[PDB]
């Protein structure tokens, strides 16, 4: 089972090679290869993700933005190289004039910086931090496409930071702290000395001015910002730091976030976001000039950063590491309500309890699926539910639950990777809904500390069970 | 003053003909004409909008989805005509194979329906309703582009409904009820007999089979669904109904939502969303077959619907009708905190009060701008603030406010189009923040009834004041 299997079973995506009813052709022969089609289970995940990440960034001091999907290629000529990158771009004509589907958000985020400087000049505070849940499209050959990992259109938790020399170490460190908060609180992935690695990729000093563009001073101030920040990370968490000479991009050094995972029992890297300096963009968009003239700052850095990286890719690898098991806030089905029918007259109270709880949870904004089951059917029904839909919480309502006034509620524990039984007392349907909503709020708590609000995007997914 | 002026002054957009610092070229010569670039003030509006509309639709029974931005042209060949619509499409090549930037979400939403039928068959409930905050791109000639009204890339509150004959009148009516809830609660625009018109566009019966495709039966069942629904609308609200013979699309009849507005004092239509039947798509994607075979339903309808329509266009016309005055939830600056300094020692308590209130409002997730003003500067500072930034709420903190322990708080009243003064007592900074947050929650209340949650996407926009 790969993420292609989990994504399909959880209905996060449509499988490219599933056959379209009546056409008996594959979904991929309508959509094209490497264009992930998010389905009904995946839709609420995408809105929840944008909203949580946007709000998380706004609370940490980033301006949230949305930039156009297309642009004149003048935009990418200025940025540019163009002769090279042109080749990874989807290009088209309006009206003699060359346009591209955006492959990166950077030039747009810089124009937004430039517009604010023109309007407000030095009243604009530095560091200037801009975040976008951004949608980018890039050429990939057919043989390179794989699931959600390598695709033609995808999403980044992208941000750009323009930070003076006096604050750059803190900014680098803070981005690490942001990455950790998102992993731990949104995804429930522990970030510690045993699970995490920070890798720095630096210049070869003998090659500055040639394969590494820019000045010695730029490279030294940037590499030294990464070393101090990484030294604070290691001091604080005992997280180990790896430095690779000569591995930086031509336009600046970087730091990569790397989770260490184990099979099976093989130790494997899971690469996530990056912090990437850029000596090219401040030259091409005249940012060094603009900052010097308007702010009187001579030492300034331009940073590209993501925490997750590609969201599709992140999600792909997540589905594998966690065997289809989503955190409560991101689970296609949040509460599965399972009515264990008996054949006897108690089935009426069971049916009314299940149905009322389901309605009440939907009204609180939760994603709910009701399953009609039976004493003899239960074991096989549950097994299907676990091997396919993997609801965040199972609520079992049988004769015993009705007579004893205690729900049998099974939350899936992401650390132990097991269901955990809770006994939830209730007086009636409404009281049961309140109590189930309390369990949910506890599961939502870490996401509230990131974004202020946990997203409630309700859906009735009963048809899936 | 047009929406181009308001959008720029509120920093909702970058002005195409603003000059880029140092390049002294126009922003439009990097972006291309008719590609709206949303700026820092516009970013939170876009995320808030997606989130509110998505959640509103999920609570009303729509599945929320996000579909790809690109597609093989096979997708649009099936839908199709293609020979015609090809001409409004941005087309590009991967790897010998023709792709398009999506001009409409419809075919993707139908594939998602088709995938769920293949997986779950008749367990999928009807009506099937799917909503998307969707991003579409269409060819427009340079001479056709105007502000936010007619552009090359834009957003729709798009949905598709597959509804059996037994439920179609109710679905039509409900979409009207959805449109009214969004206008009134999100936008504070009254929908009544005096402000609103419903226009139906129908076949010419003599032309069915020729300029109007499909069968008599289809057209009659659809036109009659619109007449009954419209008759319920008129019965309930006294809203008047206009019917135009021969004005339908070739593929089905429709209803348009039309607000009536007055200048100046000229009566003008403001066209919003549409409810559009389609006899083409169920043939091209074999939906009539699929529904008949899997659900045993012979009478079924396919509907395209939006409430606002183009969101950019809606927003453009809104900014004009309301002279730059956004509802609280959507205002770039939610609280402007204005410190009226005196020159004397009370300035310290004023500065600490303003600063603490600002911080406290930011921590609640609000969009805040602090302005340092003075007794003699106030009148001109306020005038600049009103003519430019138009904050949802002004909080004036001077010597009097500090000594009397009562804030001077001015909410902008969208109906009367005037500031309205409130006297907000406080004991200290924290208590003031709580009380200001209470005023905000009252202003957020209508948006909570739509979406469960009002969006808090914080920002410090002090630099704008
Ligand atoms: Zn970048
Ligand atoms: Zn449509």
């Amino acid at each position: 089972k790969t993420h292609i299997d989990y994504a399909y079973e959880l209905d996060i995506t449509v499988k490219p090679d599933s056959r379209v009813p009546v056409f008996n052709r594959e979904f991929a022969t309508f959509t094209g290869a490497g264009v992930p089609l998010f389905s009904l289970g995946g839709g609420p995940i995408r809105y929840a993700l944008a909203e949580v990440l946007a709000k998380f960034h706004a609370r940490r001091g980033y301006y949230v933005v949305e930039t156009p999907i297309i642009a004149s290629t003048e935009l990418f000529k200025v940025s540019g190289h163009i002769e090279f990158y042109r080749n990874n771009m989807y290009l088209f004509d309006i009206e003699g004039h060359e346009f591209a589907v955006k492959p990166m958000n950077c030039p747009y985020h810089i124009l937004l910086f430039l517009n604010e400087v023109a309007k407000h000049r030095s009243k604009l505070p530095l560091p200037f931090k801009v975040f976008e849940f951004g949608r980018v499209h890039r050429y990939e050959p057919s043989g390179s496409i794989y699931g959600l990992l390598r695709v033609r259109g995808f999403t980044q938790d992208d941000a750009h930071i323009i930070v003076p020399g006096g604050r750059v170490i803190d900014v680098v460190y803070d981005v690490f702290e942001e990455m950790k908060l998102v992993l731990e609180r949104l995804f429930k992935l522990g970030v510690s000395s045993e699970t995490f690695k920070v890798r720095l990729s630096m210049s070869d000093k003998s090659l500055i001015g040639k394969e590494f563009m820019g000045s010695k001073e730029e490279w030294e101030g940037a590499e030294e910002a990464l070393r101090e920040a990484a030294s604070r990370i290691n001091e604080k968490y005992g997280i180990d730091i790896v430095e690779l000479e000569g591995e930086a991009a031509f336009y600046g050094p970087k730091l990569d976030f790397i989770m260490m995972v184990e099979e099976s029992g093989v130790s494997k890297e899971w690469q996530m976001g990056t912090i990437q300096f850029d000596f090219n963009l401040p030259r091409r968009f005249r940012l060094y000039d603009v900052v010097r003239e308007e702010f009187g700052i001579e030492e300034v850095y331009i940073i590209h950063r993501a925490l997750l990286g590609s969201i599709e890719r992140f999600l792909g690898v997540y589905l594998e590491h966690r065997r289809g098991r989503m955190p409560f806030t991101l689970a296609p089905i949040q509460f599965a309500v399972i009515a264990v029918k008996t054949g006897g007259e108690v089935d009426r109270e069971i049916e009314d309890l299940a149905s009322s709880i389901a309605k009440g949870l939907l009204d609180k904004g939760f994603r709910v699926a009701v399953k009609g089951s039976s004493k003899t059917g239960l074991s096989s029904d549950v097994r299907h539910i676990e091997s396919t839909a993997k609801p965040a919480v199972n609520v079992f309502i049988g004769a015993k639950e009705v007579r004893e006034k205690v729900l049998d509620v099974r939350v899936f524990d992401l650390e132990s990777m097991k269901r955990r039984r809770l006994a939830i007392a209730y007086g009636d349907a409404a009281d049961a809904v309140e109590n189930l909503a309390a369990v949910a709020e506890e599961l939502e708590s870490p996401v509230r500390s990131l974004s202020g609000q946990a997203p409630r995007i309700p859906a009735d997914f009963s048809f899936m069970l």
